[PDB]
């Protein structure tokens, strides 16, 4: 039901912010989006840049997937993330993490036609 591609925008678009919009907002944003579901998601990145900046990286910088897949691409601009860490003391069904803003590379994972971010693999 749910497609590789909208699955990467639950998981990992939020252009609706510019930065990370608060110490708050992993808490918020991993439960909303279900990451929090089955359990905590350990790390998680979200992407403040429009869908078409996202999607454009698939005819970006080609470069390997940590899993040693060629299909990976890097921003050749800097994009506003925010990384969400599960802190030590987080315990299911309580998810809490912290919040960290960043300017950075993106590299995601493309597939499909058309050719669209299916996963988040990296920021530099």
């Amino acid at each position: 039901k749910e497609t590789a591609a909208a699955k990467f925008e639950r998981q990992h678009m939020d252009s609706s912010t510019s930065a990370a919009s608060s110490s708050n907002y992993c808490n918020q944003m991993m439960k909303s989006r279900n990451l929090t579901k089955d359990r905590c998601k350990p790390v998680n990145t979200f992407v403040h840049e429009s869908l078409a900046d996202v999607q454009a990286v698939c005819s970006q910088k080609n470069v390997a997937c940590k899993n040693g897949q060629t299909n990976c691409y890097q921003s050749y601009s800097t994009m506003s993330i925010t990384d969400c860490r599960e802190t030590g003391s987080s315990k299911y069904p309580n998810c809490a993490y912290k919040t960290t803003q960043a300017n950075k590379h993106i590299i995601v994972a493309c597939e499909g036609n058309p050719y669209v971010p299916v996963h988040f693999d990296a920021s530099v």
